């Protein structure tokens, strides 16, 4: 089980030093997002920050400028063409998530997005043409995350409508959170397994290791050091095909961070292990 985390800010030499100073251990893995009107000579210090560390870098990879049609039918492919070849330049293994929660409705390529422009077929044509213009560019170095939020929200979503193939991916994921009672729509508090069973359910069923890409706890609603030991326990002892646990530690829709609390904090470090 690789620990990794995004830290909440993009994670300079220092914002890396300090979370691992923070949780005691070691960052397998440093995630960063970045959009598509975002180089490669941008997020180059970043990665060598990560890759001086020895960690690896995770990119989630935001197309908040192209959606699936635009993707698919070329107009972004300037862009990734360019990416590709910096990438495949720089050399370093780095784990790519491009159009992550897709069954979601919130993200513009996303399928339950309300335009309803992105569709299984756009989504997976747009997947693998990213996925060929890599290879066609020699990134062999780049690793292909396919993704699903915990639960499939809006019309239309599902965990694997909008799957492009094995051939197209090295690693699936999954996104979810315990939002306890914080959110006035009505959240409650869940447990790791309530968020999450469901979305491993259907990734169980595919040949490819398993990421949580994002993921956190609320404090509000129930006891989050607990929340944080029974989730680790749960991710080693019965979400075996999963091989890395990515936090999201903002202080963002909610306090999400593992210094939301001394208790969080003691419950993270002890939970996260050797
Ligand atoms: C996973 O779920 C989270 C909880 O709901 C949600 O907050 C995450 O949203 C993503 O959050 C990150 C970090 O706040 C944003 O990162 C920003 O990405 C842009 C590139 O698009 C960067 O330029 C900027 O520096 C980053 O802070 C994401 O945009 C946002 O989608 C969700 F992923």
């Amino acid at each position: 089980l690789k620990i990794g985390a995004w830290v909440g800010t993009q994670p300079s030499e220092s914002a890396i030093k300090s979370f691992q100073e923070l949780q005691g251990r070691k960052l397998d893995i440093v995630h960063q997002f970045i959009n598509w009107s975002t180089d490669f000579s941008w997020v180059r210090p970043y990665a060598d920050a990560v890759y001086n560390n020895g960690s690896i870098l995770m990119i989630t990879w935001e197309p908040w400028e192209y959606n699936t049609v635009d993707i698919k039918n070329g107009k972004a492919d300037a862009y990734i063409t360019r990416m590709a070849q910096d990438m495949k330049a720089y050399g370093k293994e780095i784990w790519l998530r491009p159009l992550h929660a897709a069954n979601g409705d919130w993200y513009p390529w996303a399928i339950g997005y309300s335009s309803r422009v992105n569709t299984n077929e756009t989504y997976i044509a747009a997947f693998r043409h990213i996925v060929d213009i890599f290879r066609a560019n020699g990134a062999t170095n780049v690793k292909w995350v396919f993704n699903v939020n915990c639960d499939n929200v809006g019309n239309g979503t599902s965990y694997l409508g909008h799957y492009p193939g094995d051939n197209y991916v090295d690693y699936t994921s999954i996104d979810g959170y315990n939002w306890g009672t914080t959110q006035s729509w009505g959240s409650q508090w869940q447990s790791f397994d309530q968020v999450f069973s469901r979305a491993y359910q259907a990734l169980a069923s595919i040949n490819k290791p398993i990421i949580i890409a994002e993921f956190a706890s609320a404090e509000i609603g129930g006891n989050k050091a607990r929340w944080i030991t029974e989730a680790y326990n749960s991710i080693r002892t019965s979400y075996n095909k999963v091989i890395a646990a990515v936090w999201f530690h903002e202080n963002k829709e909610t306090d999400w961070r593992i210094n939301s609390s001394p208790e969080a904090l003691a419950a993270y470090r002890e939970a996260i292990g050797a």
